[PDB]
């Protein structure tokens, strides 16, 4: 037998950082969960019980805190790139670092119509994420994403004209509820190293904001022919607005809301045009994915 | 042996309702999870296998949908009271109904600074809840709550002057992070029946909004001496603003963020006045409760 | 305003203890999650910012570890009673301690038909729990429970003869699936203090084992007329076997498995006597409760 | 823009099947959660709103139940292969099916030392899983796994001789707790189609049992030099016992249990050789992965 692939490190490292402006008194907080996995010339730790090649996962944890102390933690694309580069430069035998960051929302509170200097609210479990792969001699690959963005529209969704055969019971519809949890990922062109990542810093927050805005607007405004057709429109627009993105991937559950026939009870009308009360279905759910790239 | 207490019913009934304004085209959605448990002269179903006394839990589920079709579902205090009253009036042998409702957020989307007519976002897992107990000949008892409101302040929290003995290692502090998930419940004076609940309908949404506003403002503005002292201030204000409330209860975790001493690494300073990077602790957590009533 | 009730302490304190037999080499592990909440003359911490009355929750955490070091942690009824008694005896102004313990399963592994001396498996998320309330001058009240015991029987469950009215669609049945997650609690007669709890130590593990055995056997063997009738049989037997128990409470979800009509597809028969494939329903669920005491 | 990749289908389809032996009266239950995603000539549904190419996800759900009715559901490798093959053969334009199955435990109850004919218990949240990829003209690729197997050993784990630099605080140890949740996957050689899968049916359950047995025995018996070294031993043995497996992958968290220094309290000794009470850490955790193949 032989080791075909190996990676190891520390998962679920929770980190909080505060920035304090002495001038204005304003404080800003960042909270993330970080995972770092390393690869390199480490097979002997598996095959020969040779621990001399192991950077302890406890040390990886320490390094995350030290790096957060000495560097900006925003945008997460930059922080992940700094963190990953550290490992491949510091350790001769480590040749790849894989950094995943989940950013948690701490939104400044408005109190009496004024932004509060040091108080924050978690407005939704929506996350902003990054995956950064730093590979010695091959640069830095960054995938940015948003996830956990949950939306619903109560009309202006249709689904008709699908394949009908002996397995089909679904009725065509011209008016239904559409609800989903959005997972959207944009993949950046490969960067040569940290200097190039630094040169593009302003694009990271801007592109996240664009991706979010395009998602919300298209969802709200499209008279949707299917999840497939609407998601494609989203992806097309993001690629049009940021030339440094190579691909956009969406993964979308179709969270079903079923009509409830109440006609058995006193002829009560609650279907089609008369539908008012629905039963949200926890499972099963449709799952629709697509990756859109350039011609 | 004897049956000392019994209740039974249907839990986790998900319900969605849409309201459509024909004039304006504007649609509004409500989504809830409902539980209804009944009590009454039902002991023989347990002791003698006498099912004749059982209103099937499946029928309770049907009744929830039918009631939602025929009545407003907002405010939840009113809907719960209608639903509970139904069971005690319809069935001679049922003498109490216990209705719990969790309301899920569907907030109208703003697209290009305009409220969208039929598109919604789940902004946070914060819930608005009601517990309604309808007891034949004893009226309607309603407890209203908000839960899952997660907040953090990065300064203006202190904790010093506590008891110190041979079990104590905690250092006094004049500047710490304070973060919690707020669970706040206000208990209404007993109502004689549905007519009285109806007469107070406007107070329900208003008092929820007040409770939320008081919680957020007090948290942000109090230079907190402890969770105990700040929570008491919240409760006092709510009781002052709504005379029909008898008690206010808060239950608050103290979600700890620990300093990280980095001085072992190149004398790096990250404690006290120099603290920038902290480690959020998933567990254990403080838990502080209090019920405040009138003198 | 006035403080009507208050309690505070530390939740989610994870504790592991190992016992090592020097003679045999055999090791035994215990893992629990502990919550301790205190009550007493502490209102001034809420109303006057007087922290002098507060035993810090951090100190409560320390006390849990110290108590675990110096005392047996099994049975949990005894450990909870020791822990609770400590607080009311040590602090003059603390008059009640409320201790909740969840015990996690670590079952010794059998390797080649032999019990292994120091290796363990988590066989199911079933828990054994205790709630101990120690109240100065009123003794020790203990509620013991098992929870998270998930079972299913594929036949020998019936449900017919229930109330049928204009809200009813449920068909009577003489053969259905019955599945539940068992939550069962037995409440001990009040104990005068720690000496009395100590005198009954052997009864605690024995009664837990009896409660578990009675639950499983009755579930498997009863040709069940309803969840109500079967649960009552369980409770009756437990009360018959342990005279020091005052009440037994069961809380049981009815986790539904629905038939799937496939006759639309090539006349395929999958209902009634021909039912083979079913759809487990995540929600809603029936919820049936009962408390059984002595005549 | 262009569609670079697309797949869609139904997730979280819960399925239960019962087998009834008329001769013996013995009943056996199977419960699974199934996901099916399709690929093929479907880009026009995304780009042109052409639904004619879409097999509705609702129809995929129906097909899962119909297939379960007409075929054995065990071993899951066979059921997944039947299900996947169905889609690529039935629909000309569908060229790949991806089937994921999670099997839930329903273990027959022993009552008074006898196996009960129709009563079952969920003994642990451990799962047996399959991923089956059926690709037109390229055969059937099957990955089998077990997951959620949670174990702990209280001694006979060491970790010393790792890299020490200015980022390292971890002390070397010759005696520690080791606990993990095992995720192990074995990848079968590619099969030409359903006939070949059928020919190997007995190997599927046998290899699952071997993988489980090897995992448990090696964990219990290895005087572990690291998670890396012990996991490699597991993988090596599985590859030695089943020639039709090409690779074995393990992914293992290192769930830390920390010593608690209690010496501040009355010189209490609870570290090193005197360690009895430990603090389980919820996060962070080490994460160690490896894929082992043949020389
Ligand atoms: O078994 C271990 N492997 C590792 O890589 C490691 N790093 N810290 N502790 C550890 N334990
Ligand atoms: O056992 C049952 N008890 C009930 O009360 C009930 N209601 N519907 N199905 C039921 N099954
Ligand atoms: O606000 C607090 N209240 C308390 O009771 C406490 N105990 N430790 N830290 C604390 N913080
Ligand atoms: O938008 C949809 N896309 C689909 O593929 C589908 N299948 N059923 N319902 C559906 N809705
Ligand atoms: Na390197
Ligand atoms: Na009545
Ligand atoms: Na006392
Ligand atoms: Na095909
Ligand atoms: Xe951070
Ligand atoms: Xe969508
Ligand atoms: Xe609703
Ligand atoms: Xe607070
Ligand atoms: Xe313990
Ligand atoms: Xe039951
Ligand atoms: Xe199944
Ligand atoms: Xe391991």
């Amino acid at each position: 037998s032989a080791v075909k692939a190996a990676r190891y490190g520390k998962d679920n490292v929770r980190v909080y950082k505060v920035h304090k402006d002495e001038k204005t008194g304003v404080q800003t907080v960042y909270e993330m969960t970080v995972c770092v996995l390393l690869e390199g010339e480490i097979e002997t730790s598996y095959t020969k019980a040779d621990n001399s090649v192991i950077v302890a996962t406890d040390s990886i944890k320490n390094t995350i805190y030290i790096t957060a102390k000495q560097n900006p933690v925003t945008p997460p694309e930059l922080f992940g790139s700094i963190l990953g580069t550290h490992f491949i430069e510091k350790y001769n035998h480590i040749h790849a670092a894989h950094v995943n960051i989940v950013c948690h929302r701490w939104t400044r509170m408005d109190i009496d119509g004024k932004p509060h200097p040091h108080s924050f609210i978690r407005d939704s479990e929506e996350k902003r994420n990054v995956q950064v792969d730093v590979v010695e001699g091959k640069g830095i690959d960054i995938k940015s994403s948003l996830s956990g963005l949950t939306v619903l529209k109560s009309t202006n969704s249709q689904f008709w004209g699908f394949l009908r055969d002996e397995y089909t019971t679904l009725k065509e519809t011209w008016d239904r509820i559409l609800s989903t949890d959005v997972d959207a990922t944009w993949q950046w062109k490969n960067f040569s190293g940290l200097q190039e990542v630094r040169s593009h810093v302003p694009k990271f927050d801007a592109t996240w904001a664009t991706a979010r805005e395009v998602t919300l607007k298209t969802f709200a405004e499209d008279n949707s022919a299917s999840v497939q057709a609407t998601m494609y429109k989203m992806a097309e627009q993001i690629l049009a607005r940021q030339q440094l993105i190579e691909t956009v991937e969406y993964s979308l559950p179709n969270k079903h809301y079923f009509e409830i026939d109440l006609s058995w009870h006193k002829g009560l009308q609650n279907t089609g045009k008369n539908a008012e009360v629905f039963a949200p279905q926890s499972d099963p759910n449709g799952l629709i994915k697509c990756t859109v790239g350039r011609s």
